């Protein structure tokens, strides 16, 4: 259980901030602030993590979603990050993400961006 | 707002069942039962959707996460679906997903599956 | 060996045409015409396929790339499709694709679209 | 045109070697040796790149495919890398990839791995 390991403030390579609380059940709840894109200030995030990982040195699977609507902006889109928390002295959250925009069925073929974010506790 | 449109029971092409409640804020909460993989019975899911989409015929962006641990099994993994709800008489949720397994850093390059699921209200 | 199975003209769900010749070695060469996007007429494609698949009913892995430059347009981008050929009476090529645009390092986080195309011999 | 920029030997974060020749037309041809997975020695690769990129500081889109069959092994699979070449003193090829295995239609939902590789001229 990496409840304490995961809970807190994280930073990615683009300068975004991810603030999360991990529940004893597997819940993730928090806020995301993006350094890039059609976004300003904090956005709600919710997700899930494996609260009883293997003890064989494997990482801890986790994922979360941000819908890019808050009181300031609505970018009609949602990103999900899927990845794993790895602990120890250079602790990291390594993810791949999918960002889907709401589109017309005509433009659905260009609705989805794919990328990868590495989060750390420092920067 | 597709709060009522989204809320309810959905089925995908593999025979999985997705049961969700959409909140007025943008919350998604529910259960997922997979027809395939290292899974049995219901798993908690949580996510987010755009509660005020464009009115120009575009779909409604949304996403959610399942961590594949419940009282019966723990597959040390998590899937996130990112997509859009499209309403009208053949209503669909069209998604792409990322499934990450917890791995050793040696095997991280083979940690993540990518696929696509279409959900409908019928089948 | 699905050299003859693969060689010929294929159509996807968006109305694109994929014309390919499969070599005895594993080569794929041909042309792609996209029904959507910043594209007109034929574009060169090249790729690879598994020329000696398993005989246990598994599909045949394959992939190919189009750079979206020809004599008519240059969209400064490239799509790769990765997938498998499945034979028999409703023969299909099932793929997922990544389309990368050339970008500034500032915009690299939004350089890559992900999707899925199903090709058939008819439509 | 980054024909000379691209042509040569490249190394990724996993210790793989990518040896490529870029043609004046847009062709890529070469060999790939993987440091990980069900692979040994060199595998043919073929692909495409944008031979006349924008001059506005954007990268050069490119992609290529390896089918994992050679004289030593056949892993019934194919990887495609889609990405962009960025020049200058720390020159990089930044990619995302899809690796599809041939599967039964029953197991198609778990056929495809997604990842990201950064290649450099040194290491």
């Amino acid at each position: 259980r990496d409840e304490a390991g995961i809970t807190g403030t994280w930073y990615n390579q683009l300068g975004s901030t991810f603030i999360v609380t991990a529940g004893a059940d597997g819940a993730l709840t928090g806020t995301y602030e993006s350094a890039v894109g059609n976004a300003e200030s904090r956005y709600v995030l919710t997700g899930r993590y494996d609260s009883a990982p293997a003890t064989d040195g494997s990482g801890t699977a986790l994922g979360w979603t941000v819908a890019w609507k808050n009181n300031y902006r609505n970018a009609h889109s949602a990103t999900t990050w899927s990845g794993q928390y790895v602990g120890g002295a250079e602790a990291r959250i390594n993810t791949q993400w999918l960002l889907t925009c709401g589109t017309t069925e005509a433009n659905a073929w260009k609705s989805t961006l794919v990328g990868h974010d590495t989060f750390t506790k420092v920067k």
